[PDB]
């Protein structure tokens, strides 16, 4: 070491990853409890989005949304779910919570970021790396830093082999 | 009036039925440029469909779905294909598109809608009734509800109807 391991702290999905109980009768009473809260059905949006039980998810963060009115964050969230659901692909559905978020928060990181990774699946890799860049230059504590930048050099290593075996070296 | 005309916004294929240009290369354009994207694809089988050629249309989504792999959205557009193709009556490779997107989302609403509506033609109108509610009760943007709630009422007076006609007043 020197120290040397590099000091680096949560984000702001890892933190909301504070599963790994396991039965949460906790989030539904509190629902019960009270209903008109939008937090509560978010995150209850958010457990059924881990247990990748999409339909579930879907669902109450519609409520969720229902009650906040638009709101860049459950945007988000609900695109997440919409393109996980259709196996990491972009879908109409999709693109609409996305461009919905955006419009309300430019810097709306969860949108950036699936806008990011899945121009990268589609080898639009220029508009990953502008992506990636633009969360970047936010220095947000949400992404941990070196995770952009191993995206963004893949992203540059992609390209070059593209352009390699296109004989397409301009742009 | 009172002001009440009562409030109403879109659906989810109303949106889609943004048809009635008309000869659009503009959507084959698009994808001679990109040929891997799935919704794409999608949109051309939705262009068919609307045009009532369901040859196409099954071509263009068996693409789509060839690219994005199972996908509920994209097995009860098929669904919706084939029923329309077989003149709305069901068939073995309709009600397969119809389990198969179900499996991946229990609340495909184009796939219970399907679902209910044929129940209705079939006179199971108790399984077409559960269907209509299943749906309502997802309080979905996509459905207009008053449409259902008559959908509903309909299967109820055709049930009394029957058992009145064939003395059958229990269940």
């Amino acid at each position: 070491k020197w120290q040397a391991v590099r000091a680096e702290y949560q984000r702001q999905r890892d933190p909301l990853h504070q599963f790994a109980e396991a039965q949460l009768q906790a989030l539904q009473d509190k629902i019960r409890a009270n209903p008109q809260n939008s937090e509560q059905w978010a995150l209850l949006g958010e457990y059924y989005l881990w247990q990748n039980d999409y339909s579930n998810s879907l669902l109450a963060y519609r409520q969720a949304l229902q009650l906040r009115g638009e709101n860049a964050e459950l945007y988000a969230a609900l695109a997440t779910v919409l393109y996980y659901q259709a196996s990491q692909h972009m879908t109409a559905q999709t693109r609409a919570m996305i461009d919905k978020a955006l419009a309300l928060d430019s810097n709306e990181i969860t949108a950036l970021m699936l806008l990011a990774s899945d121009a990268f699946m589609q080898a639009n890799y220029a508009q990953a790396i502008e992506l990636w860049q633009k969360v970047m230059d936010l220095n947000s504590p949400r992404i941990n830093r070196t995770q952009l930048v191993e995206s963004i050099n893949m992203a540059k290593l992609l390209q070059r082999r593209s352009d390699l075996e296109h004989h397409h070296h301009h742009h």
